[PDB]
Parts: C-alpha cells; structure tokens; sequence
C-alpha cells in the first residue's frame, strides 16, 4: 500500500515534531512553574499584610504595639521586594539582566525592566507567554478602592470624622472629578455635609449655601456622581476630605503607606480617627493587590492548560498512532 507508506512516514514526522519540541515544552513548563511559586509566595505576604491591616483597625489596639507591627510590615515589603526581584530576572521582561524593582533617592520605588513578554513555540502552530513584567505584576495595581481614593486634605480635621472606602453603585451616573468633601455649620447651628469638584462645580448642594444641604447623619450613606460612601464620627465644622479618581500604585507603596499610618500617633480619639479613613484605603489597596496577583495567577495557570492540552493531544496521537502501526 503505498497509501500505508505514506501513512508510516506520516506518522514518522509527527512524531519527530514531538520530539523535537520536547525542550521546550519542559522549557516552558519549567519556567511557568516556577513563577507560579514565586506568586503564590507573594500572595502568602499579602495575606500576611491584610491581618495587620485588620488588626491595624481596631480600636482597642495600643499606640506601641500599633508601631510594632511595623517592623513585621516592613519584613513582608521586603519579602515582596524579593519576590519581585527573584533571579536572569523574572519580572523584567527583555531586560533579562537588569534588577526590575529598585528604590530611588526619592524614596519611591520604581521599574527597571520593559513590558515585553516572551512567547516559547511548544507546537508547529502554538505560542505561549513564558513570563510577567514587573510593571504588570507588582507596579500597576488602582489605589483606593479600584475606582476613587480618599485622603484627608492638608487643613488637617479636628473632629473624630473617618471614611469608608466606598464604591461606585451606578456606572451610568458615575462622574470622575477631584471632589472636595467639607462640613460646615448650619444657619441654625447643625452640622451639614458639602460636596465640590474641580470640572463639576458644587454637587451636595447645587447651591453651594449651607442652609441647602443635607444635615450629616452618623453612619448614613452620601451618595453622587454614582458613588456612595459612609462617613463615622463626629466632624467639625471646617473638617474636610478629598475624592479623587484612582491612580497606579505598586504593591510596595501600599505597604509604605502602611508603614507610615502604623507609625501615626493613635491614643486619643481624635488621633485614631486620623488613621481610619487611610485603614479602610489600605485595606482595598491590598484586595486589589491580592485580587490582581490571582488574575496573574489564573492566566499563568491558563498558560499551563495551553501547554497541557497540547500534551494530552500528543499522548492521543500516539495512543492512535500505535492503533495503526
């Protein structure tokens, strides 16, 4: 059967496409593997981090033993740092050479690498990405809550005032802007909430006038623009907060920032305040951080199920293969 010669030398070259993709397939296993580790290495750190933070909120906590917590903060930044400058880098991309994460004069810390992934053929006609880039992974994650930030404004608040970290309950209506948040005081004494921004003019009230707007009720929910968030405690008239639309911000400046809120001073109740609106932030910033790392993580273990199915269709071609010959 020169059919059957065909066949024979058919299956001859299959199965010498298979062998000679071999390396790489183990190549790109390997490598995938291993950053998998690395992640989920990252992703212990975090969780490590969220608990501080929750611990970090409560109340009942002492000042000292608020600033002690630091030290272990400062432990799981480095741990990060490591993870993220794992040796060739990891997270560099082409730069494969160049130390991705590295801290500035500034104090920030910044990317040294590129954006370029590297894709192994495992197939003739199938091309897998072998890596992350430090900017993607460890650099480029929302602050606040993933859509707007809140932060106290310069005029420090004498009040005991805090704020959650709220979210955006109608897209339609949403509206970004720098909003400014202030109480003041009634015409007939009371405190009432205010809301401004730079492009949108005065949003709680319309008018602008104090005697407009809406009395503050503790626990209640402020809404507009399509979003909506709670404020606790007791402002003072002059008191205020800035909303502000999201910003990239690395894993790392999150646990800065930890670092810096644990250091705050936190007896009084004033002073404890002053950190909770920035707890409720950093607890998100680390969500989001946890969150984003399990989305690298699902499509790196997509990037697996590439190279399995590829795999499982070689031991099938083999299986029929052997039925024939």
């Amino acid at each position: 059967d020169p059919v059957a010669s065909a066949q024979i030398e058919l299956i001859k070259q299959r199965i010498n496409n298979i062998e000679l993709f071999q390396n790489n397939r183990q190549a790109a296993d390997s490598a995938l593997r291993l950053e998998e580790g690395i992640l989920s290495n990252a992703v212990n750190s975090l969780h490590r981090l969220r608990e501080i933070q929750i611990q970090a909120g409560n109340p009942s906590l002492s000042e000292e033993d608020r600033k002690t917590l630091a030290v272990e903060a400062q432990a799981l930044l480095n741990q990060l740092l490591d993870y993220a400058n794992t040796k060739s880098y990891m997270f560099s991309g082409s730069k494969s050479l160049t130390q991705p994460v590295s801290l500035n004069l500034s104090g920030q810390y910044v990317y040294n690498g590129d954006s370029t992934q590297r894709f192994q053929a495992v197939t003739t006609s199938l091309l897998v990405a072998v890596n992350d880039t430090g900017d993607n992974v460890f650099m480029r994650i929302p602050s606040g809550n993933g859509r707007f930030a809140i932060r106290e404004t310069l005029t420090p608040n004498t009040g005991t005032a805090s704020v959650s970290s709220g979210s955006v309950t109608n897209e339609a209506a949403f509206v970004p802007d720098n909003y400014t948040m202030t109480f003041a005081l009634n015409s007939q004494g009371n405190l009432v909430v205010m809301v401004s921004g730079t492009l949108s003019g005065n949003v709680i009230p319309p008018s602008g006038l104090p005697d407009d707007a809406p009395l503050y009720q503790e626990g209640s929910a402020i809404g507009f623009n399509g979003m909506e968030m709670v404020v606790s405690g007791l402002p003072k008239a002059g008191d205020s907060f800035s909303i502000s639309p999201a910003k990239n911000e690395s894993i790392f400046s999150t646990v800065q920032r930890m670092i810096n809120n644990l250091n705050k001073p936190y007896t009084s109740s004033v002073e404890k305040a002053a950190t909770q609106t920035e707890n409720n932030q950093l607890l998100a910033q680390i969500d989001s951080a946890l969150g984003h790392i399990l989305s690298v993580q699902s499509d790196l273990g997509a990037r697996l199920n590439q190279l399995e199915t590829a795999e499982k269709a070689n031991n099938d071609y083999l299986d029929i293969s052997a039925a024939t010959l």
